[PDB]
């Protein structure tokens, strides 16, 4: 085990964003996004068993040789938590780990706005940061949760299969759930959730029209509801939201939407244009009542506009708007933004 | 076990809302709706299992051993009732806890006006009262109901997932089943229901279409039907309902509830201006004729304006009307009012 | 048990409608549809279950117990037969008790007009009897059914759940199933009914679609078929049988009532004037070709105004109506005439 | 087995593309589409059975024996990977095997055109290759793999029931998964491949509505997405997307296909007009903005007159455009390509 | 057993149809369409059962047995194949059974002209022979297929339940495979053909529209495929096809059905005008791309038309048209045809 102490280790101290375990290579750390092989062996079998079961129960061990699947969280006390999946792939033992800091960065180590940190006071709705896989949605709801359990006293529940971030209490009540294990599942802690008097509540991903419905009756009974997509845009997020939906219903969501809705963020980490680190580029969408009509009435497509004008307002940003300010601080390259820019000659007109 | 009583009499004693209870916190305490932790030592799973395991049954502690989650409540003997939530959290047993008093509050000590009394006196309908978890819903139906225990020879059935509030005979026989062991299921209940000749039914959650049905019914049947729901006005209630059904059925359902419906309260408990207490805000729509018919012609959005001029004839009462008292009388803040108001302009307007 | 034998006692002595045993309170007894307390002290569950479980076979007893919930009737030799409820509530027995008695009283004897008695003849279609339940409907069911089994040499078949009058040979070959005993179910008894030769049917409460699917084949096929509703009018009843069937179906439904349809009754007991004893309030719609157009034209609303100058050809009699006779004839206070006219105007109209 | 060993010898040895080994004929071979049986004695059930079991686990003569069937794909050390399909018919054995090269051509070795490789470059997205059965699809696709594993530093993931080419490492993490062994479901799969980091994705057969969801996720969440489809031309195969949704969530999907399609080809291995050999002819679709908005307003038809004229700007090519060139050129013959032109005149036109 | 020999011995020496064989009866034979009883004694239900049981196994005797059915096929060495069903009639074993021959005759000693012998060389799409029950078209089917078999290098794969007509390796690989023994089911079949390499497919009987879809990828994966149906024209048959798809799937398969079809048959053996023998009567649809247009288009009802004039250039028939070749050839009667006629008048018309 000690080997894969190092290896985890190593990304912790390469600043590695991800590290990847597989047989006849070597183990590779993805860094800001790109692999590097460790010079190092290539795995067989029997290293990636030997290492991954050195941090399994006997439950998990028999879990993964049942389903040749797992996903999991541990911790490494003094080090880091860390997000794990054990596979199998040709036969052999396969694995994938994603780092979990103990210290949460603040809104300004990320790059986040204040706007974020003023939305922290909010005392509930649903705002939803959103984004593809590990760009930093996870952190980033963390750091908002944070800065809620030290500055407020109430109840925050976080339900996670597993659970990532640890958030031990600050000035809140912090009660964190894995399902499978704390809880039978999404479903029985949505079952009991109304009865535990919470405040705050992490929800995990939106997987179905049933979690959407717990997470708009959560932000409708005076709940804070936190969750995340893996959605690019607003206008993409409301559309993919109500289409969910049967027809009869989606009159009923839009207007409930409207009335609970408090915010819609669309992230993502991009490589730096220095070449070392990544960057957080970042769409915003805070509602008005003229956008709240706009999700009453079902006339979505005009929200982009509303962004396009909510900077000064509501600290509102288009995704043009932000790949204009990275630009202009050249923190990324023209190619990326102007790859990403639904108009790029409307980013070069910001820019120039 | 006398920690705990400890920790409950605080809660009684301190005028707390609801205990908390999990592991690396002291026990903290929701007293008019915000956290206190108590100068104790931090619990551990230890402690919070003990504790909880004081007051179950062998099959209770199995149930909770079995799901990690349980519903229950007790009662504790010349001091009051509690309603009970244990689950498990990252591996360690943790608890909320809701008073019950022992004693039901009136109209006036509750701040409810009289004509919620006149409407205790009508012999068959659904009266709503809804909002949030906690705003005091199962104890305005409880005063509701005392009122007509003491005052009518009739008979009282709630069906309870758990029992909460007790309400022993006064004038009526009052039954009260809970749900998993006086009675198999809701659905259980509702099919004995009425083979027991009631007379006045408290059917606890509205918690699906089915329950609604068996609501329709029971309100059509001769029967006083009491439910709750979590929204928080009339027309939200209204769209809420109607949406469950099958377009095919809204028709019919609208003709129901124009026949059955007797009443819906959106209340909400919100803390005091004066920082010690909590007032009660409450929305209040009593159908008239016009109202039953804007119900069956599908015009919800007018329902508004009707309560807006319903406060002479029927004492209805916007939850603007209602702020506007509360402001008046100081009993809330300005921000608070105005947050909430659909129109701040308007409340301004009703104030000055 | 003899204490059970004194209280049905009572309840048959005191023309009592329902006796009511649960713990904590003394038995009471519902007169003319109000609770008396009996002086007597207040039952436990040792009380209600040594009682209850007296007129319980090992069955029985074994079916409650696994249960909570038993419904069922039994007789009195040279007394009365009875339809009981157990049920469980707050951990203790409970029970309700009908009364069913051995003599099934006349029209005249039930204020019940001569137009029934002639409907007693027809020898085939659906005449329905409606109300709350309890409000005399299977009673007036029974005496038309004892008119039909004095008068005819027909075969009557009757399924419930369970049994309550019992209706011993006269002229007709009268069969009774208490279904979960005698049949497996209603829809057993359906697949088996139609091989059992019947002239007469009575099939209980219209529980499903599949139940007025079976009413309209036995009303086609040469069958005189009885069912009960709880609806309350004759418009409210056919809205309420069209919009239990898809959109597709009620076509069909409405060329099929109008083929069938022999009668439509919605009665209701109401107290007496005079304050001791009960009075039927009835209204009642006798389908005539224009109705019957009415029916398969989906032209529902209309057929108020049938009933309404039906009196004279058919018999046929408003709610109103009926009002109006108790009225004038002293029966009904005005204001339970006037709380329930749908026009109070009107019947004041037709009273002076 | 040596048998066996000589027969996939001959088959590898004569550039055939499938041997085929059923009871009562010889062994015959596939080479360019068409059979040779080979100068054998007729094979018996005992033949095919021992031979066939000679590659055998006991698990997979189980399989086969418990099902008459299986699917399964084996290597042969210092020659090359077979994917094999053993069944039974006339309550014999029979046998079909697909040869899998060791080594994966080039796409100028192909015949492909350099616009392909550029698309290797692509850091997300569906790029589809379509075509039947055997018409190069895997190889194809693995060509495109392999260029990017040689190329890239990225994690490539193939999910195959079975796994046909394998790509060993070469710069990227390769891992790829068996159905049934390595993962339980291409569902199961699906539901860790998020949680594995990936960056290139080969899913196999888009089989169902929840495959194509889960390639639309893919696609959209920074992943480089591989499919096949059994389809002959790009607008066929849009329509077929297309209807496998209900009608409610088409409009969602042609905006999602709009978002993350990025090129769809459709395939065919056909003998070669010199009679020795087979050549690709292939029809290229590259969405451009134009081709986004077809896609969007459902305008499929239109999408051929985009690839008529898409040649020189993005290297678009109508399977008729293919036909040119490999009648230009002499590859195939004028009535192969004038059988399968939409509009022979049309290619007459463009040849002469 | 030995009778039995000599049953199925007259019945093919008679140029009988089929066999059938119950108690009470002596074994009658259908020769031409029309019974024949033996000069036998009527059969008992031990003489049924010790027949039947002499060719079975003792699973089929256990099957028979334990379904009181039985489909089943079987080969007399130097004689011919049956087809049998035993089952069960007033508790004793009944049997039918339907002659195979063992050489398949041509299209001219069939009667059946050269356009489908040019038909027996297309590499694929689907041509359907379609008619009731014993109308020859496994028969005819089989006559194709043994041309392919004869005439190409080709993989011929068979579904059946159960095999009937043998064709054993002519130039093509012919594997047949009966559902239930050699395959799990007619959908195991297509869960495994695709891998199985074949060329050309006999599917069986179009059961459900899962096997239509099965037939429609065949066909445009490179497929030949071969289906029955038993309905009676081409426009009946398109109707048919169509109507079994959800409305939505309809424009789709209407597409596919364009694309995919080459040729749809109506077939029917009638008696012979002269007495002694069976004459075919067929109908035969040839699409051209007006017509494959019409499929695309919906307006199905003008095909009929396109058959009354497809006789010269694709060898196109309407019924009529093969009514008129048959009675101007005096091979059927008049009123068969005019009884068959959609407008005999113009059968005369085209006759005379
Ligand atoms: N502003 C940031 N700048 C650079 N890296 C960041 C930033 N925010 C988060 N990260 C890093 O992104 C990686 C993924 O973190 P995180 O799990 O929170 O994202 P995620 O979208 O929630 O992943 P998942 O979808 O699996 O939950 C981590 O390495 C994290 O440190
Ligand atoms: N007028 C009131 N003023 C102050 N506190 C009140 C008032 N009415 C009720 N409460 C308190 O609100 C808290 C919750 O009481 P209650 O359970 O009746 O509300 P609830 O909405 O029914 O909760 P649930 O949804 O779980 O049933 C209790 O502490 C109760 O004493
Ligand atoms: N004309 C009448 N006047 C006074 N009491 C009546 C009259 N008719 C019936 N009753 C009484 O009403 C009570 C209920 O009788 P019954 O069971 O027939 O009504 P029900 O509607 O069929 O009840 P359920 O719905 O449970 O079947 C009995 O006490 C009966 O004696
Ligand atoms: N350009 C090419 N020229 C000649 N043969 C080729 C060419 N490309 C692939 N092939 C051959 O086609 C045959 C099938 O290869 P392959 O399995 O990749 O096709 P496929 O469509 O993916 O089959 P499946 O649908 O079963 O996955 C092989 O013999 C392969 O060598
Ligand atoms: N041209 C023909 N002339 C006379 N008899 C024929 C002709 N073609 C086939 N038959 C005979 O029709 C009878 C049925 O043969 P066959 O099983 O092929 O028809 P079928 O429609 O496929 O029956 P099924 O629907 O059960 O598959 C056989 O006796 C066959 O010899």
């Amino acid at each position: 085990m000690a080997n894969m102490h190092q290896l985890l280790t190593e990304l912790v101290n390469r600043g590695g964003s991800d590290l990847h375990l597989t047989t006849n290579s070597p183990p590779q750390i993805r860094i800001d996004g790109k692999l590097l092989p460790l010079d190092m062996p290539p795995l067989n079998a029997v290293d990636t068993k030997q290492l991954c079961y050195s941090i399994l129960t006997e439950q998990q061990k028999h879990k993964f040789e049942e389903n040749n699947e797992l996903d999991l969280s541990f911790g490494i006390k003094g080090l880091s938590r860390f997000r794990g999946n054990v596979f199998v792939q040709r036969g052999a033992v396969a694995g994938v780990f994603r780092v979990i800091p103990y210290k949460i960065l603040s809104f300004e180590e990320l790059g986040l706005p204040p706007v974020v940190r003023e939305l922290a006071e909010k005392p509930r709705g649903l705002v939803l940061v959103t984004g593809p896989t590990g760009s930093g949605k996870s952190t980033t709801l963390a750091a908002i949760i944070d800065k809620i359990n030290t500055d407020r006293h109430e109840h925050i529940v976080t339900v996670e299969d597993p659970i990532e971030y640890l958030h031990p209490h600050k000035s809140c009540v912090v009660n964190q759930r894995e399902v499978g294990a704390d809880t039978k599942s999404f479903k029985n802690a949505l079952k009991y959730i109304l009865r535990q008097d919470p405040d705050v509540v992490l929800v995990g991903e939106l997987r179905d029209l049933e979690t959407i419905e717990a997470a708009l009756t959560l932000a409708e009974t005076g709940h804070l509801c936190f969750a995340t997509l893996h959605t690019n845009s607003a206008v993409q997020t409301i559309n993919r939201i109500v289409d969910v939906f049967p027809s009869y219903q989606q009159p009923q969501v839009r207007a409930q939407l409207s009335f609970v809705l408090e915010g819609v963020l669309s992230q993502t980490l991009l490589p730096k244009a220095s070449g070392t680190g990544r960057v957080l580029a970042i769409e915003v969408m805070v509602p008005n009542p003229a956008i709240r009509n706009l999700i009453r009435e079902d006339k979505i497509h005009q929200i982009y506009s509303q962004m396009q004008v909510g900077q000064e307002k509501f600290g509102m940003m288009t995704m043009n708007q932000c790949l204009y300010g990275l630009l202009q601080k050249r923190h990324i390259t023209m190619d990326v933004g102007m790859g990403r820019s639904p108009d790029p000659d409307e980013l070069k007109q910001m820019l120039t």
